């Protein structure tokens, strides 16, 4: 048997306190909303979320922030969500606030197994990693990011989980996909397999777990 | 300056002595093979060629090699062409056999503007000759520089006149990769269209890292 085929209903049994969540979506654009809410209703606590940024109050994964699921933050920005910069401020959550290049690197490297990288940025700058000097230059060496589960939002999905996403939405769906332990897809359009142009498939179904098969109607 | 577009003539205005050229290709499926015929036919040596594998004697980049215009190679295979072995013992050419994982990210990080990257590939192995490892949280992984040419061979399914192009499954391969990797970049596709003919959402290379591209159709 085993599907990759379920429902939201069945996305709640994969998610757990304390565990470490990637989730797709810039500035909430291409977040798997449903997904989000399932989690938030699951009631799990403790999370440690990495996504580009934490949104709005009510976008991306604020609602979890805002509702105290989160205990760290891992991203790019969250100049637009006054809660996360609170929770920050008063000790009630970790924020680590990661330049946007360097961390899609870290989560590429992270789903590509590889153990770090070295890159020109941040040199410097604000620490706590270490240099490398190679060659005629010195370089900063960041570490991957992977997470236990992926949330990710897809514009077609095949049965088997291949993907394909629109401009916008794409961002750091296809990059997450690839550095979780177990990956969730909640496709705008679901189609048979046979169906998506091959030459157009972005993420393998190869790395897609599970696929939520309901529509929000 | 106010065009990208050229002919197969033109492209042996780029072929000198002793460069270093990324080509596309698959066991010589997705080579823009008139490219190479092209540089073939320029009678330029001394060569330095990056590719996946050096495909038959007598496809991809194979013809290059039997004709002695490549004093280096860096690939993941060579065992289906007997004359990159035969060159590489004889001490003819010189052939650096890289783990295909590891290719491709040397190429990734050469067109990132990367300094190079850890991986447990090769590591207790051979391939770990001449590299340094580090360790780290207790793991051990070998540290990998990035690779860049002074040219990039590019075989693209549909491409527009600005260069933004998109590729078939079967041929793509190494193509996108070692579109960024490269100073200068020409490409050779099977369907040249007008801008915005091709979908967005289906675009793999964006022209802005495309310098020039071949105009006409067919062998
Ligand atoms: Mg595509
Ligand atoms: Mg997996
Ligand atoms: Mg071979
Ligand atoms: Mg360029």
């Amino acid at each position: 048997m085993k599907t990759k085929l379920m429902t939201l209903q069945d996305a709640t049994g994969f998610f757990r306190d304390g565990m470490t969540i990637m989730v797709g979506g810039f500035m909430g654009i291409g977040t798997p909303s449903r997904l989000v809410e399932a989690l938030l209703e699951s009631g799990v606590r403790d999370l440690t979320l990495i996504a580009n940024d934490t949104a709005f109050v009510d976008t991306g994964i604020g609602p979890l922030i805002v509702n105290g699921r989160v205990r760290k933050v891992i991203a790019s920005h969250i100049g637009t969500n006054p809660e996360t910069g609170r929770r920050m401020i008063s000790g009630e959550m970790d924020v680590v606030l990661v330049p946007q290049g360097t961390l899609i690197e870290q989560i590429r490297c992270g789903g590509a197994g590889l153990g770090g990288f070295l890159t020109p940025t941040g040199v410097g700058t604000v620490e706590g990693k270490q240099t490398l000097t190679l060659d005629g230059k010195t370089w900063l060496l960041e570490r991957p990011l992977r997470a236990d589960l992926a949330l990710i939002r897809a514009h077609r999905c095949d049965t088997l989980g291949n993907l394909t996403y629109q401009l916008s939405a794409r961002n750091f769906n296809p990059l997450i996909a690839l550095a979780a332990d177990i990956t969730l897809v909640e496709p705008d359009e679901l189609v048979e397999t046979g169906e998506l142009q091959p030459d157009h498939i972005v993420t393998p179904g190869a790395v897609i777990d599970h696929i939520i098969v309901s529509q929000e109607s």
